[PDB]
């Protein structure tokens, strides 16, 4: 069960105009956050990060996949591909695409990333391997955005989003090398500075990877948390509005995850 701290969680959504929802767990303790923990939110961006998790689980049944080139034209560039156009003369490698997308969110290196996986169906055709029953991608990048209100396609639960985190980035769904290679990736993201990045003290390690579909006030955070002295914590926020022009709060994401830090006991 949950040492819940509702009240001020509550006072942060009513002043934001929408839902939050948070999921967090000190995997030393067993104690958990949970607030709207099984509602589904729009993944947006934050699907990348599981997106390399699968390229990586496939790099164990192919190796060295990582290092294999892959071209690409400008009908490929989606807006925001702040890496991969750079490569658009020359092409990069999928462990470079994997890097692009969970770092710098680049929509253009994951669309080319799913393309190679079987598409938003094979990406969860992977979650369901390791145990995520709520995961569902449906739509390829920029698509996956819309947000729109009761809408589950391209949705998950921030609690079924932090169980598999978990299980990607300290648990065995992947290989030791593989693990490590999906840590550091979310360890050097560039996108979660203003987010759950910003309730963590600086000497704590930490790995997240962020989501902004930008309209219905719909942006997202997670990240697993190396605190000095103690067992890591993983944890998911995520937000939604009920009206297509609201619009998100970094420092609301911020907040929630310092509420869950303190509502664990950190
Ligand atoms: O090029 C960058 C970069 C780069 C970064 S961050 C960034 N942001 C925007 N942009 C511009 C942009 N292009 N397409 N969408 N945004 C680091 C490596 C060098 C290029
Ligand atoms: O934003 C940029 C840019 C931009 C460039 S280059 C560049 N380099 C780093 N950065 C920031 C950075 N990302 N990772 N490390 N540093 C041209 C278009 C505007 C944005
Ligand atoms: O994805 C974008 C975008 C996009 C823009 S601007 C921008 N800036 C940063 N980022 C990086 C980011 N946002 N949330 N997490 N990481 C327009 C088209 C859709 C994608």
């Amino acid at each position: 069960l949950t040492n819940l701290v509702a009240e001020p969680f509550a006072k942060l959504e009513q002043d934001f105009g929408g839902s939050i929802g948070v999921y967090a767990m000190d995997t030393g303790s067993g104690a958990t956050v949970s607030y709207r923990a099984e509602e589904r939110f729009p993944l947006c961006s934050s699907f990348k990060g599981f997106l390399a998790a699968a390229v990586l689980a496939r790099s164990q049944q192919q190796a060295g996949l990582l290092d294999t080139p892959i071209r690409y034209g400008k009908n490929a560039l989606v807006p925001w591909s702040p890496i991969s156009e750079k490569y658009l003369t020359t092409g990069m490698t999928v462990a470079e695409l994997s890097a692009a997308a969970v770092q710098y969110s680049d929509n253009a290196a994951a669309n080319l990333l799913l393309k190679e996986l079987g598409g938003p169906a094979g990406l969860t055709a992977f979650m369901r391997s390791i145990g995520d029953t709520t995961f569902r991608l449906d739509r390829w990048e920029l698509e996956l955005n819309s947000a729109i209100p009761g809408d589950a396609r391209d949705t998950s639960s921030p609690r079924a989003v932090t169980e598999s985190l978990q299980k990607l980035t300290l648990g065995s769904a992947l290989a030791a090398p593989q693990r490590q290679q999906f840590v550091d990736w979310l360890k050097g993201n560039t996108t979660g500075n203003h987010r759950i990045r910003a309730a963590v003290p600086a000497d704590w390690a930490v790995g997240d990877k962020t989501g902004t579909c930008g309209v219905y006030g719909t942006a997202n955070d997670y990240a697993v948390v190396w605190p000095t002295g103690r067992a890591p914590i993983v944890l998911a926020v995520y937000t939604r509005a009920p009206n297509k022009d609201d619009k998100h709060s970094e420092a609301v994401i911020a907040a929630a995850a310092r509420l869950a830090l303190e509502g664990l006991g950190v």
